[PDB]
């Protein structure tokens, strides 16, 4: 008479409730393994994340708890919604996991980056993001770590973003994607709303390229592959920088950069009809706004939205929908234990 049952997924043990039928591994990640599922009371199906030991370290421990958290007062149709929480252990102190269960999509932005998308599905996918973003800044979230694996869509191209972003030492086996952070994040240098804008545009251009823009093993050779292709920033961003940073950066090999119509040839957009070779133009000028690296002369969302390859989408109660304790601290992992359970059992 149990509620819960468990099934061997992958290497792990998935303790589920009995609701949730027939497991599919579909996902992997630093904080949880992803299965997809079958859910009888509501007659659908949903992925099923499990967070491992979540308090075990207060990254991991200020992850968890505060997409726990937001997950639930954030409603919005481009940001993942979580429809049951659940933890098999019954007293605070047997707490071991925690499940999460959201809406089931299809893939993710790296299977769909893998494809040539028509102007029409990728200003839409874009528009989407755009959309959730705009959503979250209104929250007072500003994402900050905005990457392909942690955006899903479903196959009539609906979008949807993962996670929550950012608020570090973790002991683990596995790496962290850097590739779409800017520069006011990879130079440390405190920024503002369109710091979301960058991670847009290197996706944007990954979708268009179908390679990474800025790859690299550190943030050295990441800087490396932003000036090398956009070119030394002008004199005014860095009287910006600290002080020690300012230092290395204007004493590095200087670029004049290539130019939009170079790094994004016509030969990468579908530029055959008359409407392709317009479009292809429009997603261009908007990449060039968006890979800007001085925040002051960087796009902003709203301006985003309101470019002519993105506003053919447009919609009030998508762009302008309304938005909703003060979290951003420091605790113990059992500080956390308590503050993670305390949540999942409302
Ligand atoms: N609701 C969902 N629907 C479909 N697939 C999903 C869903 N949530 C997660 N996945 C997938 O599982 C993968 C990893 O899940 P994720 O939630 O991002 O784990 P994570 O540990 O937080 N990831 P990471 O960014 O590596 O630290 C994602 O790239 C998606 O492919
Ligand atoms: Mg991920
Ligand atoms: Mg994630």
């Amino acid at each position: 008479d149990n509620q819960f049952y468990s099934v061997e997924v992958g290497d792990s043990t998935f303790t589920v409730l009995k609701r949730y039928q027939n497991l599919k591994p579909i996902g992997s990640g630093a904080q949880g393994i992803v299965c997809a599922a079958y859910d009888a009371v509501l007659d659908r199906n949903v992925a099923i994340k499990k967070l491992s030991r979540p308090f075990q370290n207060q990254t991991h421990a200020k992850r968890a708890y505060r997409e726990l958290v937001l997950m639930k007062c954030v409603n919005h149709k481009n940001i993942i919604s979580l429809l049951n929480v659940f933890t098999p252990q019954k007293t605070l102190e047997e707490f071991q996991d925690v499940y999460l269960v959201m809406e089931l999509m299809d893939a993710n932005l790296c299977q769909v980056i893998q494809m040539e998308l028509d102007h029409e599905r990728m200003s839409y996918l874009l528009y989407q993001m755009l959309c959730g973003i705009k959503h979250l800044h209104s929250a007072g979230i500003i994402h900050r770590d905005l990457k392909p694996s942690n955006i899903v869509v479903k196959s009539d191209c609906t979008l949807k973003i993962l996670d929550f972003g950012l608020a570090s030492f973790m002991m683990t086996p596995y790496v962290v994607t850097r590739y779409y952070r800017a520069p006011e994040v990879i130079l440390g240098m405190g920024y503002k709303e369109n710091v979301d804008i960058w991670s847009v545009g290197c996706i944007m251009g990954e979708m268009v390229r179908h390679k990474i823009l800025f790859p690299g093993r550190d943030y050295i050779d990441q800087w490396n592959k932003v000036i090398e292709q956009l070119g030394t920033p002008c004199p005014e961003f860095m009287k910006k920088l600290q002080p020690t940073v300012r230092n290395y950066v204007e004493n590095r090999p200087k670029y004049a950069g290539l130019t939009f119509p170079k790094l994004f040839p016509d030969s990468l957009f579908p530029a055959d009809s008359e409407h392709n070779k317009l479009k292809a133009s429009q997603a261009r000028d908007l990449l060039s706004k968006m890979l800007v690296i001085d925040p002051a002369k960087r796009i902003s969302v709203d301006d985003a939205l309101q470019h002519p390859y993105i506003n053919v989408w447009y919609d009030p109660a998508e762009v302008e929908a309304p938005p909703p304790q003060l979290d951003e601290r420091e605790h113990t992992i059992e500080e956390w234990k308590e503050l993670i359970y305390k949540e999942v059992m409302n």
